[PDB]
């Protein structure tokens, strides 16, 4: 439900700090279905929380370097699209 997201985030933060930002791709889809779940009260709360925090971390790492503007627009538009593809109106 939720602890799966916790362990996944804790295990993917390491490669997020190390590996490329393109890893975002392999965290977009599996998270989205989680956001599509909405089964429990805090499960989608933690899903959106972790996805947001991780996306923010990647954003701040990229914008620390030159990848500030060329990727923040993509991040935000994709987050609103994911909102559309997940439950409408920003999930719950």
């Amino acid at each position: 439900m939720a602890d799966g997201g916790s362990e996944r985030a804790d295990g993917r933060i390491v490669k997020m700090e190390v590996d490329y930002s393109a890893t975002v791709d392999q965290r977009l889809p599996e998270c989205a279905k989680l956001a599509k779940e909405g089964r429990l009260q805090e499960v989608i709360e933690t899903l959106l929380s972790l996805e947001k925090q991780t996306r923010t971390a990647s954003d701040m790492v990229s914008t620390s370097r030159i990848l500030v503007a060329v990727v923040k627009m993509c991040y935000e538009a994709k987050e609103w699209d994911l909102l559309n593809e997940n439950i409408m109106l920003l999930s719950k």
